[PDB]
């Protein structure tokens, strides 16, 4: 007593917009540094009627019945999750349960802490996620500064984790965690000396490494699991899987850590495990594995580090004045003009990236850079050479934001007045259209 | 630079195992309450690359560039939520980002009462769900009851909610929010006279109908639209959507209700919304707001009633004798069988349910029912008639169960060296299988 017929048939409005989708990814130059492209196989599991199974709590202990090929796939998830991060199941615990990066982190933290438990992690302007405790003086924007204390360390000013402020702010605070792992940090981590901050002050170390997982995985960045207590990952990022996260957890430094962590995901927080994503990390975790993978994460900074090179070669300033991973944030002081601005604009040529903020700002009302990455275009085939002319594209996109500024001012909404068929943004979409339709796209 | 390969030739081991769950459901009687069967369409959502898009924001104020077409998505699926529960744009309004129930919940009663804030709902025992505030006295088990502090109220030992309990506690507890709506409660729901006593103590009224979602948007059970302040529900079981949620917020009562729930979503809880789940939930949506899902939801409550009327025929006792919705809780105290012995019994002949709670328990440890449910069921064609069959083979499962019980003894690690190979068992799996196998499958 249902209906059968295709999406097409069933939804032709709803197919038209996906559709449409499908034809604006395949012909942008994608440089949001969390983005990426799955594959078919990735996808086939998120479709599959796996999703039908309810199956609250953990493999063998189920509330339902019917849940004995779905204990399967949750196991092979977790040992593949193990192997891909070359740890072994004596030593390391992990979760596979959670929906999201955001949820992986408000789990894991009320593990370790409870409700107004004390946490530091770095700023949201100087690079930290917002589940790192994130607020402002007019409010707790995140959850993880109200049900929790937090303290947020700064980056100096010239964008590096001053190690300095994070002792003495350790010291003073005395929190029972301490958060490294980062969203728009373009330099690796020093994880040693903060696991000798954090036994110096008996805190937990937690390690967020969504952005550079795949680094982690392949042996090329440091490797937060010879000193952390708590690794989180997303899925979705770097690592090329569904939406999903997992909570990695060392028994051998903290034994009893694996039911605080498993119970805090259920039933403290989540209910029914989703079990097309869990399916899904499984077949990509797999793919993680291979060696063919890990020439794709040195191909993603390789290009990452030529990306950087042209920008500098074109005079635009980067923070940090370059990058050891697959990410690059642009400094635009020197042109004038806002990242909310050279987004819109690169949005008008089918380049898709994001506002950031740098050390100097004081206020997120007006970010002054934009963050962009590799992963995605190096998911389409982009090699080293290919850097130049996505560097010569941001320049020319960087350009035409300084003319339209001068013409139509700098308030935001007449800026936008000034994009609508300009005849450069046209020849210049034209132009990233005709080279990113031609990549493959999975 | 990716594997394009099918799932089958990717990864073998993986696709065997969802080769065996696919032959599982199809041959399984599925009495999960909270379990549906998607189709093909809801599926191709779930698999769609609008998953490969960060979106974190709302509709026209991203963080991300290439945004357009989420856009519309998003914006439709509020539309076909807000049409399908029947209600204006001008009073009422959806957030559709949450990642599930759970999370929906969490975020609800975090918008409405914040961190440390008081809240009412049912206890788990008698119906409620672990979102509601759930704990024990050895711990606070739901992050709702530490969080927030919460105070539970039972039902009588008929099984009915207590209007007059639920006032007493009300004054002298006086919470800022009443939760109702429930998981495993047989009965509809008096909202007006919740709404009564949430005026009586100025709190929000919660009508949380997961479960019921279906039977509120075609009209046939009592509408909490008319007096609820927020209405929360997933769209994966009744409603037959995918694993998601939708928070409902009342307007006109709350002015700034909207902004509250939507900052509480994002950026308070998560980070970037599932596409896929939005562009399925869209999907579902407006099969929803059609004369033929309102007749399958009808068949549902046909055969709950008959499946209510058959069991009670055989002898087998229900709370509150009987159903007004599309549940069951079997009370299997006379038959002196635990609910977990029973689901195991029926898990060996391929029938999915859940063990529950009933009035008398004291502890989960042993719960003396089974909840059963139709939605599943009748998604597979099944119609009254076919439900005298569900309740011969569950009426055979407690004598079997009562049988082995007998022979190998009240020890639950002992009852179940009984259940392999087991001729009867054997016999009813084979019939059970035979009749499921057959029917239409999405
Ligand atoms: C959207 C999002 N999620 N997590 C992030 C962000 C980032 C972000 C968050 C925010 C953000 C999000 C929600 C709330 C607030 C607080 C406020 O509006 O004052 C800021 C703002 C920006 C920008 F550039 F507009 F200033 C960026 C970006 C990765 C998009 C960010 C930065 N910078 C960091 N560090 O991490
Ligand atoms: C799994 C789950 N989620 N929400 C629920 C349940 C239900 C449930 C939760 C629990 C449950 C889950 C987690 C933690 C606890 C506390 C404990 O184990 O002591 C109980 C136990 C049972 C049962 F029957 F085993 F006793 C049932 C069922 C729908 C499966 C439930 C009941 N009864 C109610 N009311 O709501
Ligand atoms: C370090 C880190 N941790 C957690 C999350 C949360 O992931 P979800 O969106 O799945 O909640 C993000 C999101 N990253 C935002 C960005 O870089 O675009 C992140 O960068
Ligand atoms: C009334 C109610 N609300 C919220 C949820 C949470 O949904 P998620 O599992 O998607 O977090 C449930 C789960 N229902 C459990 C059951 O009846 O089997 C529920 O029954
Ligand atoms: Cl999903």
């Amino acid at each position: 007593m249902f209906n059968n017929e295709p999406l097409e048939q069933i939804d032709k409005e709803l197919h038209d917009i996906l559709a449409d989708e499908e034809k604006r990814q395949r012909e942008t130059i994608n440089l949001i540094a969390s983005e990426n492209l799955t594959n078919g196989a990735v996808r086939e599991c998120l479709g599959n009627r796996v999703s039908n199974k309810y199956s609250e709590g953990y493999p063998k202990k189920r509330y339902y019945g019917g849940n004995d090929f779905i204990d399967k796939i949750e196991e092979l998830c977790q040992k593949r999750a193990l192997e891909a991060f070359n740890v072994s199941d004596e030593e390391w615990g992990v979760n596979v349960q959670p929906l999201s990066g955001s949820a992986a982190n408000v789990q894991a933290l009320y593990a370790l802490v409870g409700v107004k438990g004390k946490i530091m992690g770095m700023h949201l302007c100087s690079g930290g996620h917002l589940t790192h405790g994130f607020f402002d003086e007019k409010k707790k924007v995140s959850i993880t500064s109200d049900m929790f204390e937090s303290k947020l360390y700064k980056c100096n000013s010239q964008g590096y984790v001053d190690l300095d402020a994070v002792r003495e702010m350790a010291l003073s605070f005395k929190p029972k965690v301490i958060i490294c792992g980062y969203t728009s940090y373009p330099r690796d981590i020093d994880y040693q000396q903060f696991r000798q901050i954090c036994d110096e002050v008996n805190a937990y170390l937690f390690a967020d490494i969504s952005h550079i997982s795949s680094f982690v995985a392949c042996n090329i960045l440091n490797n937060p699991f010879l000193h952390a207590d708590v690794v989180t990952t997303t899925t979705h990022k770097i690592l090329r899987g569904p939406r999903s996260a997992l909570i990695f957890f060392n028994k051998k430094r903290n034994p009893g850590i694996e039911q605080k962590i498993n119970s805090a995901v259920f039933p403290s927080f989540q209910g029914g495990p989703h079990n097309n994503k869990i399916a899904a990390v499984a077949c990509q975790l797999k793919e993680v594995h291979s060696p063919a993978f890990k020439e794709y994460t040195q191909q993603v900074l390789l290009n990452s580090k030529a990306l950087a090179k042209a920008l500098i070669s074109k005079q635009i300033d980067l923070v940090t004045n370059g990058t050891d991973n697959h990410l690059i944030v642009v400094d635009l002081r020197k042109f004038s003009i806002t990242g909310s601005k050279l987004q819109e604009t690169c949005n008008a040529i089918n380049v898709s990236l994001n506002k950031n903020t740098i050390p100097s700002d004081v206020d997120c009302v007006s970010p002054s850079g934009v963050r962009i990455g590799t992963p995605a275009m190096t998911t389409r085939g982009a090699k080293e050479k290919d850097m130049e002319f996505i560097a010569d594209v941001l320049a020319r996109a960087i350009k035409i934001t300084v003319d339209l500024q001068e013409q139509y001012g700098k308030k935001l909404v007449d800026f936008k007045k000034g994009l609508p068929g300009n005849a450069q943004l046209q020849q210049l979409k034209q132009e990233v259209v005709t080279w990113a339709g031609a990549l493959p796209f999975p």
